[PDB]
């Protein structure tokens, strides 16, 4: 939400949740399904620029990952078609109003949930 | 026109051009602007009834692309105002007097270019 269920953000056909506690990647994304969630999916501009300035100053985990000999993969398990590019050289998506790279899937961070209707 | 400019079809405000050979999307997009025209614009239903039942039998691509990222535009750069709704899954839209549907923008197929006044 800050810091669709009212609780939850309602943004283009999706319902947002933000967290308040930092996560790995993977322990994130668990959090994330127990709501019937995926750790955030990310269609569009639109999309992308409401999440950064919604993220803030502070780094979250994104629902996109790489596995060591697949390509990447969103939370959801839709492979992802490239519309942006990912910096960085590490296997987990992050992003802030800033920028939108990649870091090791151990780092905690605050996240972000998405899912649609 | 078959098979305004005397050789291009006017209908409410546009003049239309149907071709006899058949393009990808892009290389008929560029067809288009040659004649200082845009894979054609749909702005109404009336434009949209003209549009089909003239197309015919076969398909003909019209300026209805999306962008991985971005999302729908008009072949002239205005955004959709999405007034109907476009099926299938590919990032092109074309339509024949049955249909208007998607179909990837590599295909070949005729292609309706139109333009104001």
């Amino acid at each position: 939400s800050d810091s669709c269920s009212e609780d939850w953000v309602g943004y283009q056909r999706k319902c947002y949740f933000i967290s308040t506690v930092k996560r790995s990647w993977t322990s994130a994304q668990n959090a994330c399904s127990e709501h019937g969630a995926t750790l955030a999916v990310i269609d569009s501009e639109k999309d992308m620029n409401f999440l950064k300035r919604y993220a803030g100053r502070e780094e979250h985990w994104v629902g996109l990952k790489k596995e060591p000999g697949h390509p990447w993969k969103w939370s959801n398990g839709k492979e992802f078609n490239n519309w942006f590019n990912v910096t960085g050289s590490d296997k987990c998506v992050f992003l802030k109003n800033t920028e939108v790279s990649s870091m090791e899937c151990e780092k905690n961070l605050y996240w972000i949930c998405n899912k649609p209707y």
